[PDB]
């Protein structure tokens, strides 16, 4: 059928998790660049419902847009759980330098350009070059290496 309920978790979801952000402590310096910049994905996904301009999707969509969700909902999670102190401290122990929100960023992007296509092949939503163009994820790396330093105060040895 179509509730509806399904895009307005699916768009929200990129919401959500960017107010989320605020409630963070220690990843809330990454997760300031990732829920602001990861927002931009959404943005062009709510106007479609705010202008109220594309019709109805159709299966083709519903498909696409379907993996978006639950891949989403990766970062929703992970920034949840996260947001212990033990599974910061325990993951950041567990290895030498690593992100937090690298596959979110991966996947969004992958599950994105996937129901973008077949989007934009009879009008562009977006603007920039969402396809080429792979900076946003190295810029992760650094964001993520912040929190390493910035952890450090967080307990002494
Ligand atoms: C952002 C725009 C493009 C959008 C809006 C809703 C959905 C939702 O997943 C959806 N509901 C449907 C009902 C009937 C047939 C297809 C449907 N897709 C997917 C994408």
């Amino acid at each position: 059928g179509s509730p509806g309920e399904n895009l307005k978790h699916i768009i929200t979801l990129g919401q959500v998790i960017h107010k989320r952000c605020e409630e963070m402590k220690y990843c809330k310096k990454q997760c300031r660049r990732l829920g602001h910049r990861v927002l931009g994905l959404i943005k062009p996904l709510e106007m479609l419902q705010d202008q109220g301009k594309r019709s109805v999707p159709s299966e083709k969509l519903t498909t696409a847009m379907n993996r978006f969700k639950a891949a989403l909902e990766e970062a929703n999670g992970e920034i949840e759980k996260f947001s212990n102190r033990s599974n910061i401290c325990r993951f950041l122990t567990a290895s030498q330098d690593k992100i937090l929100f690298k596959d979110v960023n991966r996947k969004l992007s992958d599950v994105w350009k996937e129901l973008s296509l077949l989007l934009q092949v009879e009008q562009r939503m977006p603007v920039s070059p969402i396809s080429q163009g792979a900076s946003w994820a190295q810029e992760d790396q650094q964001d993520a290496d912040e929190d390493r330093r910035a952890f450090q105060m967080l307990r002494r040895d």
